[PDB]
């Protein structure tokens, strides 16, 4: 896992999003809080 409680806490590179399962990206399953998102979030 890139991100998130799965890797420790680590952020994503380029601002991307951590979804709800610790990986990095750019759409709505990374950064919605209606799929957990963990950082970066889109809010």
């Amino acid at each position: 896992e890139q991100c998130g409680r799965q890797a420790g806490g680590k952020l994503c590179p380029n601002n991307l999003c951590c979804s709800q399962w610790g990986w990095c990206g750019s759409t709505d399953e990374y950064c919605s809080p209606d799929h957990n998102c963990q950082s970066n979030c889109k809010d």
